[PDB]
């Protein structure tokens, strides 16, 4: 809403962005401190900026929102030697276009925003165990036997009790049939027991395609026609299947494995036979429902059937297959050891389907250039755990990512912020700005800041705690990490996180950006320094930083003393960029009669931990 990023340039480059009609800071490099954060201040949009930066950190140049933008892959800075933000490509200067150049600038910057959301999830990786409201992302980087991934992703067409179907949506083309298949089923499976794997392309482009989730999986792959294998996480088995005593000699019951079923099988005038395949390879799964989680059973639609019988748990359109290809995979899910908890998913039982709605199925999903998104939410659908975080109360730790500033929660805040208060971590939209791409609400942060900072709880902006995250796990958020921190600050994150001792007041909580522009807006729209300086941060909602911290730093930190308090800084390899208990809860009391009911206890909680400490 206010937030900007400095769209710091180098020196070749620097002439053209003269000519756009955004405001442009100019260095000079001396500049005390102090300078750049009254002049940084001034912008209220994003701006650019070129000169001599030399002397200054990275956490100093990212707590001001500077993205780098040059020719070169980097550029040297003080605290280490920086890459490049955004490059530009030779060609597409060059040539001086001003508008090829920041239409470059908006693209990356928005292939930037998946930084920042890693970052933060990479942390929790480290830190939580239960997710809610995932996707794809977070499930692509879970540990299935360990992480639990929960959430309400938008569901995939499938058949069974039951239709509804469709309705159509856009789509994209995916990988091949075959592997699509394969790209779905497979996320969490130890062992994998495949029937018919033919030439064995397939497979193995799984793996010069995905390689990891190839490598922890164990491979038997049943078909008289298949190759041999190197690979040592593939026994190939040239054996033909009619019997489940084909597939039962191979497997180790001593060790409790998910196991998973996966039957793909065609021979070579009529075709009963394409059919009483399918049902053996479903029998033959059906019969080791005591082992596998799952099967991702073949099943070509019949031409000579009207309604027809199996035992499936769903029915569904192949990714990426032909449009006349009229084959859709069932899925059964199964009693047998998972890391997943499918019981949602219904017990795989008989189901009478018609062949006539299973056509329509095919024609509305199907097709080569198509299936993009339906592998997502099939792949999706199938192994989270379809849970809702506002109302779900955890034995354990969670985190709660990009989802819960949603428009779908839409007027339940107050559980919003119950959940902050103890999720390790989780994150709100609060931008105030148009805001395209995103689809969430945003929350006063003022609210936020209050209800927000707890003990245990810190209250940042993104900004702020990708900082603080550098800060204080250098190794979860190295410095280097490429994000935008503009957007960075359209997030409000909450983590679950002790308050430094000593509580010295680092970039990653000490910003403040433009108080000065944003004071004096106040004053001339809604009128009435440290004591001041607090009125502001909450009524202009421009800022979003953890109070307590903040508190705690001033009274029991600043002062003491010039030479004793840094010292404390070096040493806590803390930084900065600026350079009385009742001063404060007037802040508050006027603040609140400014704002009766629109807020906000609380305040009186926390007058009432100033008049106590
Ligand atoms: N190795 C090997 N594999 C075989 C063989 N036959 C089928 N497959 C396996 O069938 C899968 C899909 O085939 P495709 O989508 O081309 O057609 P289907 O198998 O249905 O065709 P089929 O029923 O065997 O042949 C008769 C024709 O019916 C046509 N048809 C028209 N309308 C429909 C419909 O509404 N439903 C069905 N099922 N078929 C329809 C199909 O286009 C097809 O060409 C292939 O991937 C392969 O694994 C074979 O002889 N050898
Ligand atoms: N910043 C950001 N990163 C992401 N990565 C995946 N989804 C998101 C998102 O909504 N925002
Ligand atoms: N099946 C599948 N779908 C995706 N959509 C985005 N990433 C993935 C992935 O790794 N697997």
């Amino acid at each position: 809403p206010e937030p900007h990023a400095v769209l710091y340039v180098t020196n070749e480059l620097s002439h053209i962005v003269k000519d756009g009609f955004l405001p442009i800071w100019k260095l000079t490099g001396d500049e005390s401190l102090n300078d750049l954060w009254l002049e940084n201040g001034k912008y209220a949009t994003d701006v650019y900026a070129y000169g001599d930066v030399s002397k200054w950190t990275i956490r100093q140049l990212r707590g001001h929102g500077f993205i780098f933008i040059s020719t070169h892959k980097n550029v040297q800075l003080a605290d280490i030697i920086k890459t490049v933000d955004v490059r530009i490509p030779r060609e597409v200067a060059r040539s001086h276009d001003m508008k090829a150049f920041e239409n470059e600038i908006g693209r990356r910057r928005i292939r930037m925003r998946k930084g920042f959301g890693d970052a933060l999830r990479n942390y929790a990786f480290k830190m939580a165990i239960e997710f809610h409201g995932s996707e794809a992302e977070t499930l692509n980087d879970a540990n299935p036997r360990l992480h639990k991934i929960y959430g309400m992703p938008e569901i995939p067409p499938l058949y069974m009790e039951y239709a509804e179907i469709g309705t159509r949506f856009d789509d994209e083309p995916t990988d091949e049939k075959l592997v699509s298949m394969l790209d779905y089923i497979v996320y969490s499976a130890e062992e994998v027991h495949y029937i018919g794997c033919g030439d064995l392309r397939t497979l193995m482009q799984f793996k010069k395609r995905s390689p990891g989730r190839f490598r922890r999986v164990l491979w038997h792959v049943y078909d008289p026609i298949a190759p041999e294998c190197s690979d040592p996480n593939v026994i190939v088995h040239n054996i033909m299947v009619d019997s489940k005593k084909d597939i039962l000699k191979h497997m180790n019951f001593l060790k409790r494995v998910e196991r998973l079923f996966i039957w793909d099988v065609s021979s070579d005038e009529w075709e009963t036979t394409r059919f009483a395949e399918d049902r053996l390879g479903e029998e033959i799964a059906y019969e080791m429902g005591g082992a596998f989680s799952s099967a991702l059973i073949k099943h070509r639609i019949p031409n000579s059937k009207d309604e027809y019988h199996c035992i499936s748990t769903y029915l569904f359109p192949q990714p990426g297959a032909d449009a006349d290809m009229y084959e859709l995979r069932n899925f059964m899910r199964l009693r047998g050891y998972s890391h997943v908890d499918r019981h949602m998913h219904p017990d795989a039982s008989v189901t009478k389907v018609v062949s006539r709605d299973v056509r329509k199925m095919v024609e509305l999903y199907h097709g080569r250039d198509r299936g993009r998104f339906l592998k997502k939410r099939l792949f999706e659908h199938l192994h989270i755990v379809r849970k809702n975080g506002l109302l779900h109360e955890s034995d354990e730790p969670r985190a709660d990512l990009f989802y819960l500033t949603n428009r779908c929660n839409m007027g339940l805040e107050p559980s919003i912020y119950e959940v902050m208060k103890k999720s390790v971590i989780a994150t709100a939209w609060v931008g105030r700005a148009p805001l395209y791409d995103y689809d969430d609400f945003a929350l006063p942060r003022s609210t936020v800041m209050l209800n927000g900072s707890y003990r245990d709880i810190r209250i940042l902006d993104g900004n702020g705690a990708i900082l603080f995250l550098m800060w204080r796990y250098p190794d979860i958020v190295k410095k280097d990490l490429t994000y935008d921190p503009a957007w960075a600050m359209n997030f409000a994150v909450s983590l679950k996180e002790p308050i430094p001792d000593p509580p010295v007041p680092d970039i990653s909580l000490c910003r403040f950006i433009g108080l000065r522009v944003e004071s004096s807006v106040l004053r001339v729209r809604n009128p009435t320094d440290l004591s001041g300086h607090l009125y502001v941060t909450l009524m202009s909602g421009a800022y979003v930083t953890d109070l307590f911290w903040w508190f705690k730093m001033i009274l029991d930190w600043s002062a003491q003393n010039r030479e004793q308090k840094l010292r404390d800084l070096k040493r806590s390899a803390a930084e900065v960029i600026e350079w009385v208990r009742n001063d404060l809860i007037a802040a508050l009391r006027e603040y609140k009669r400014k704002m009766g009911m629109r807020e906000g206890a609380s305040i009186d909680s926390w007058l009432e931990l100033l008049r106590h400490l």
